Formats: C-alpha cells, sequence, structure tokens
C-alpha cells in the first residue's frame, strides 16, 4: 500500500502554512511561505491576494519534486484569514489589493450605516458587529475613490482561502464562518443580508454561495492544474475561517468547549448551542455561525494581550532594538513567589481595546503605588491586570460553565501568566502548541470525515492525539478576588474621566 494524503493550507495573515495530512492525523512534508503586508502600520492593512495562490503554487511544486505523487492527493481544503475585502473583476482578477480584517479606516462610513440602519437593528440581524472594519464600510469606502474599478467589480472576495478556491475551481464561495465576521450574514435567516446590501445598491450577484466546510466547490480545474500540477479534478472542499480551522484542530467541538489565542493580540472563545441573540454588548462579540452544526463559537477580540507582556520588557531594561529573549527571562524569574498587593492594580489598555470595553484611545495606568511597591509586584500587577482584562471577557461572554480553556500563542510562555488566568477566570488551562499546525489539523478532520477515513472529527482527532498535564485553578478567596475585579471595573470607568 502507499500513502494518500489530504493537501491542507492556512492562508494567514502572514504566511501561508500547508502540510499532506494522512488518515492517522500526521502533518507530512510542511511547508511555510511568508506573505507580505503592505500599509506600514499607518492605517492601510493590505496584501496582493495574488501572493497568496502564488504560496499555494510554489507549495504544490515542492511537494511533487520531493516525490509526492498528486495522484495520491485525494482532496484539497483551506483555512484562513477571515473578514476580508478583495474585489475582483469578471476575469477574477483584483481591482484592489485585499484589505485585510485588522485595516480600520472607514470609521465615517461605518458611524452612517449603524446611523441609518440602527446599531440594534443591525445587531439583531447581524449577531456580529458592523464597525469600520466591517465589509460594507470597505466597499462603500473603495466604490467612493475608485469608481473607474467599481464599474468592473464582479464579485466580492471575503476571505483569503476563497479567492485560492476561486483559482483553483473557478468557483466563488465562503463559508458561513467566515461571513459572520462580515457584517453582511444573518445567521437566524442563513443568508446574505440582501436588504442592507440593496439599501446601499449592492447586488447579491457580488457574494459568493455559502457552503459547509466539507462541501466540495468543484474539482480542481484543467487550467489551475496546469498552474499548480495537483491533478485536474482533485476535490476542493469550501473549508473554513481560520478560527473555526483553529479551533476544530485543538477540539473545541462541544458546548461549553473553550479557546484562548494568546498572541500579540489575541481572542477569547466559547463554544454553545445556537440561541437568539440577546442586546448589544456593550464590548465586541462575534457570534461565529458553522463550525459545528447547531453551535455559534462566540468570540471576544483582544487588542491588549502579549503586547502588554512585550511592553512590560521596558522595566526589566529592554531597548527598542535589543533581543528580548533575556528579558523575558528576567521578569519571569522576578515575579517568583511575588504577591500582588490588593490595592496594586495595572490597567492594561495600552492601546486601543475592543472587549471587553470600546476604548479607540489608549488607557493604561498603574494604581494604588505606596513606598512598599516593588518593581516585581508590579510585574506581575501587569500579568494580573491583563489576566482581569480577560476576566471581563469571559463574564462577557458567559463563561461560568466552562470547564477547560485550550490555550494558544506566545503569549502561553509565561508561566506567571497562566497561573493568573487560571486563578482570575477559575478555570483550567491547557496549552497546545505548535499552534501553526492547528488549523491544518482541524482541515484534515474535517476533510478525513468527506473522504471516509473517519466517523467524525472528533473520532479522527482523538486517534492523532494518541501520537500533557492540565494547569488546574488555585483556591482563592473567591470574594476578594471578584472585589479587586469589581474594582478594576471602576477604575476603568473611572479613568475614562
Ligand atoms: N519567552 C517568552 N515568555 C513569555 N512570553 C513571550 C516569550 N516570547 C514571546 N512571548 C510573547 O508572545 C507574544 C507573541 O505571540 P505570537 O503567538 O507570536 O503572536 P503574534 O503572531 O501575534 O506576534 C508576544 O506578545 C510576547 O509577549
Ligand atoms: O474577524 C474576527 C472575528 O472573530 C476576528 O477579529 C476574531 O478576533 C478571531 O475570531
Amino acid at each position: 500500500s502507499l500513502a494518500f494524503y489530504i493537501a491542507t493550507f492556512d492562508i494567514g495573515t502572514t504566511e501561508v502554512k500547508a502540510a499532506l495530512a494522512d488518515r492517522d492525523g500526521g502533518l507530512h512534508f510542511q511547508r511555510s511561505i511568508a506573505l507580505e503586508t503592505y500599509g506600514d502600520g499607518n492605517g492601510p492593512v493590505e496584501q496582493d491576494a495574488g501572493d497568496w495562490y502564488d504560496a499555494v503554487q510554489r507549495i504544490a511544486s515542492s511537494w511533487w519534486q520531493s516525490g509526492v505523487d498528486a495522484r495520491r492527493v485525494s482532496a484539497i481544503v483551506l483555512s484562513g484569514q477571515m473578514q476580508n475585502f478583495l474585489p475582483l473583476d469578471q476575469d477574477h482578477e483584483p481591482l484592489h489589493r485585499a484589505v485585510l480584517y485588522s485595516d480600520k479606516r472607514p470609521l465615517k462610513e461605518a458611524e452612517e450605516i449603524n446611523a441609518r440602519h440602527g446599531a440594534d437593528n443591525l445587531w439583531s440581524a447581524l449577531e456580529n458587529p458592523m464597525t469600520a472594519a466591517s465589509i460594507l464600510p470597505k466597499l462603500v469606502f473603495w466604490r467612493a475613490s475608485f469608481p473607474q474599478a467599481f464599474g468592473r467589480l464582479r464579485h466580492v472576495v471575503l476571505g483569503a482561502k476563497d479567492y485560492v478556491v476561486l483559482r483553483l475551481t473557478g468557483r466563488h464561495a465562503t463559508d458561513r464562518t467566515n461571513a459572520s465576521t462580515t457584517g453582511l450574514y444573518r445567521p437566524k435567516d442563513d443568508a446574505w443580508h440582501v436588504e442592507l446590501l440593496a439599501d446601499y445598491g449592492f447586488s447579491l450577484d457580488l457574494m459568493p454561495r455559502l457552503l459547509e466546510p466539507g462541501e466540495q466547490v468543484g474539482g480542481v480545474s484543467a487550467l489551475a492544474a496546469r498552474q499548480t500540477g495537483f491533478v485536474s479534478g482533485t476535490p476542493v472542499l469550501c473549508g473554513l475561517g481560520d478560527a473555526g480551522a483553529a479551533t476544530l484542530g485543538v477540539g473545541v467541538l462541544d458546548d461549553e468547549d473553550a479557546y484562548l489565542h494568546l498572541g500579540t493580540t489575541g481572542w477569547l472563545a466559547r463554544l454553545t448551542q445556537t440561541d437568539p441573540v440577546g442586546d448589544m454588548p456593550v464590548g465586541t462579540i462575534f457570534r461565529l455561525a458553522g463550525i459545528i452544526a447547531g453551535k455559534t463559537l462566540q468570540v471576544a477580540p483582544v487588542l491588549n494581550a502579549g503586547n502588554i507582556l512585550q511592553w512590560a520588557l521596558t522595566l526589566v531594561g529592554h531597548r527598542p532594538g535589543e533581543d528580548c529573549a533575556e528579558y523575558f527571562h528576567m521578569a519571569a524569574a522576578e515575579v517568583q513567589g511575588v504577591t500582588v498587593p490588593d490595592g496594586l492594580l495595572f490597567v492594561p489598555y495600552l492601546h486601543a481595546e475592543r472587549c471587553p470595553v470600546e476604548l479607540p484611545a489608549p488607557r493604561g495606568a498603574l494604581l494604588g503605588v505606596t513606598g512598599a511597591t516593588t518593581r516585581a509586584q508590579i510585574l506581575l500587577a501587569v500579568l494580573e491586570g491583563a489576566a482581569l482584562s480577560l476576566r471581563w471577557c469571559a463574564e462577557l461572554l458567559g463563561m461560568e460553565k466552562v470547564g477547560l480553556l485550550k490555550v494558544v500563542g506566545g503569549g502561553a510562555r509565561s508561566e506567571a501568566w497562566l497561573r493568573m488566568i487560571a486563578d482570575n477566570l477559575n478555570v483550567s488551562l491547557l496549552v497546545k502548541p505548535d499552534a501553526h499546525l492547528h488549523p491544518l489539523r482541524g482541515l484534515a478532520a474535517l476533510a478525513a470525515v468527506e473522504l471516509e477515513w473517519s466517523h467524525s472529527i472528533q473520532d479522527f482527532l482523538r486517534e492523532a492525539d494518541l501520537r500533557s498535564n492540565i494547569l488546574h485553578p488555585q483556591p482563592c478567596d473567591e470574594g476578594r478576588r471578584r472585589r479587586k475585579f469589581e474594582r478594576f471595573k471602576q477604575c476603568v470607568e473611572t479613568l475614562g474621566r
């Protein structure tokens, strides 16, 4: 017998990652191609969509020339960046650089849309934020500055991997997980928000077809086979946005499962049964459809996360050009055995924030300093403050019944921060290493089911796992931790003046 594979790709924000997955959950022939982002942090956040497909071509070529027979690739499936704005013409050629999720230039457009339609009406329909980063504000902003290119508009691509799927198959599709993020999809109707699009003069023909992640979009076309070396006719599945694929990949499959991404920025998520949406949150919350039938992933994006720990290295002597490794080591060593006084509190909003509070300007402060305060207490207070912000997100997400948080990202290298999170959220934590592979694992599992390699995603993932210790919360004076948390919320409000 010879090995057969699922080709998995993640068209990420900074690189395209890929692997050939076997039925036992192994990820072979791993590849990474870096992507360039344009805008220099000055407002635009943009990429050339052709670079995404160029990466896929380079990857596939590297597989065939490493001895892989493309006929043994039984399916291709992708995840990638969500909440993109990429306008294409009738030849599927870009009319502008793809605009990434973190670009929030269209503030006035979002304000106008919320005013015209009613912020509460939109939240009820979309179950997801309508902000400057949303796709309708970006499409209106683009039409206004580029009317000639707008006249050539035929397709609006909403997620990076959907552009690659279009190049491979000739068909425009997207998954409902990504669709949720855009502010254009109505989860309870399972349809694009027709009357919102029509009000702004946009035809539904611009939008991709909604497909389930395991559904086949089409086979690789003859042209795409010439361009990539994949066998024409190989099934290309729709796949799903990277948040969905990554959470699946670590086994976030059941009600009250939960996930925390601790990168430079991060996000906290709770999977739960789909329910009617409540009142508009103060604090941004996404409700992502489509990852698991009958369930919704509630997500709180956090713009102050690992970057807070990185900032704090200044206190141990880090300077702008220097390598950080030794300073992280020092900071970790300095907080061992230390306790934060109840009165010392660090409000960690060094950058604008979305959750748990909408803050367009920083609100960073160290409060309660006395002559007894030590630098070590301050460094630990910084981790505590970051954890208290996460506790507030957890409250907004309704995470009282969550038993275990799966944790990923470079922030999890801080053992002291993990202790602060477990104790303050009163939740057990399991760190899942090698985060760049998690979406590929999720994609492999969902494709394995469609190929009849496995009966379910759960079966596939558990077998792959047969190839670590949970961190549990310390008993606390619950009341005492709660009171500090309530003080934290009071201080955040008061600092707003
Ligand atoms: N040795 C370390 N100890 C603790 N945290 C670290 C260490 N090295 C890096 N980090 C944290 O990891 C974060 C980056 O995580 P990562 O998953 O790479 O996110 P991103 O891709 O968003 O930069 C940084 O904000 C930094 O604070
Ligand atoms: O586009 C989205 C919606 O969640 C992202 O901003 C999230 O932070 C990760 O899921």
